């Protein structure tokens, strides 16, 4: 068994929070509270990867945190909720803080989440991808409200990580 | 430079939660009168860059370990009160640093403050005893007096120095 830590990012409300609850304990519940509940939660996946995951729900603003995150973290998902640009914007100035500031063999994936409400989409999958593409980073789309995605999200992760 | 951070206060009734938000943040106290400070939260800065703290009390909640989610999320900082003459006060501390630890960010700064330092004369925890403890489990130890305000605005700047910038 390889066990790494994993830290997640992004704008307050994208789903965090709900990403991790929902890999670690299978579920979702709607307008719970922003916060995975534990210092950090562990779950895997068999290829066996574990991961130790540090949400940083609630800690969004305090950028001055990233030494404490950053230090020790193997990989990172940077979530944004695709029916907000900003949230997109935003994704990217955290991708940026990783690239200059966390170790330099960190795995980073990019999460589009809420893509159960593809209806209401402001953030092109395409502009997404691109992005992710040129940033050598593993990107896909998410539903923690669904599960779509999620799962494989961090198998996706675990195989980029050295065994 | 004003760096804003959200610290919440634990421990037993009556050790003088309420006291020392009261006293930190409205400078006074007063004895006997209700375990609240009687607000959501309040306010209060130290100057170094300026730091100023959002307060959460738990009086009246103390028994309702499932708020934690609630209360800790945001949160930066926590101080886990205890009643210097009271040795189960203490003993509940701990557990509470335990849950501190267990299920809030891992960032956060915990404070351990031993309250009504000014009882001396019915002191039941040792000093030695609790700083040690706060040695072992990397937290800021002061013995507190809401009564008098010994050392209650120092361990907010302790706290607040501790803090990122
Ligand atoms: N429709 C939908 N809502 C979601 C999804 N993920 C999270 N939410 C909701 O969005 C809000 C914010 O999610 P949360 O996980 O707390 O975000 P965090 O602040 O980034 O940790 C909550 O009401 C969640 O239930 C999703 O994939 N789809
Ligand atoms: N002698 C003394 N009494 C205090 C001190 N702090 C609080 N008290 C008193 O102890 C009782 C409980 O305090 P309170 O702040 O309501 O405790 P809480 O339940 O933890 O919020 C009240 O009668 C306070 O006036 C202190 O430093 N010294």
């Amino acid at each position: 068994i390889c066990q790494f830590k994993l830290v997640l990012l992004g704008e307050s409300a994208v789903g965090k929070s709900s990403l991790v609850l929902r890999f670690v304990k299978g579920q979702f519940h709607e307008y719970q509270e922003s916060t995975i509940g534990a210092a950090f939660l562990t779950q895997s996946v068999c290829l066996t990867v574990k991961f130790e995951i540090w949400d940083t729900a609630g800690q969004e603003r305090y950028h001055s945190l990233a030494p404490m995150y950053y230090r020790g973290a193997q990989a990172a998902i940077v979530v944004y909720d695709i029916t907000n640009q900003e949230t997109f914007a935003r994704a990217k100035t955290w991708v940026k803080e990783l690239q200059r500031q966390a170790s330099p063999s960190i795995v980073i994936a990019l999460a589009g989440n809420k893509a159960d409400l593809a209806n209401k989409r402001m953030v092109e999958y395409e502009e997404a991808q691109a992005y992710a593409d040129d940033n050598s980073l593993l990107f896909m789309e998410t539903s923690a409200k669904t599960a779509m995605n999620v799962n494989d999200l961090f198998l996706a992760i675990a195989k980029k990580l050295p065994k």
